[PDB]
């Protein structure tokens, strides 16, 4: 119930893997450091809402915070992946266990959070990549794993 869930060497070395469902991303148009924590949390909650209302079968299924949240990218939304969380990156690998959906360098991650009780299986993180710029990426996790994922993302960030 307290503290990191995995040995530090594991997170620093190969990373920790999870099976989750990538749910797409939502462009983020302000630096997270310019916003208060409560606002950061609202942005992630709303990004989760945006993707869940579009992607069929999403467990969590005018808009607020349109100054901060922009367009959705649904190209890879709904796809099962292996997420590998390490000190180098968040690595997102497709169901063939070959194709890389995304590899978000850890140094590019500027916020991570869960949802609320209605979206408790979701993880949101704000990253940069050359495709999506600053965007909020959404993962739908199996029961139990969302908090593990969020904790381990922090562990990786800190150990980097
Ligand atoms: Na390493």
């Amino acid at each position: 119930s307290m503290g990191w869930l995995h040995p530090n060497d594991k997170v620093m070395g190969p990373g920790v893997s999870y099976l989750v469902r990538y749910m797409g991303c939502v462009e983020v148009l302000q630096s997270m450091r310019a916003l208060d924590f409560n606002t950061r949390t609202q942005v992630t909650r709303e990004a989760i809402s945006l993707v869940c209302e579009a992607v069929p079968g999403a467990k969590g299924a005018s808009r607020p915070l349109s100054s901060i949240l922009g367009r959705s990218n649904l190209k890879f939304a709904g796809m099962p992946i292996t997420l590998t969380v390490s000190t180098s990156s968040l690595n997102l690998m497709a169901a063939d266990c070959k194709q890389i959906i995304a590899n978000h360098h850890m140094q590019s991650i500027s916020f991570a959070s869960g949802g609320d009780p209605d979206t408790a299986e979701y993880v949101a993180y704000v990253a940069k990549d050359p495709v999506n710029q600053r965007a909020c990426h959404i993962l739908e996790c199996p029961e139990g794993l969302a908090q593990d994922v969020i904790s381990t993302i922090g562990q990786a960030f800190e150990l980097r």
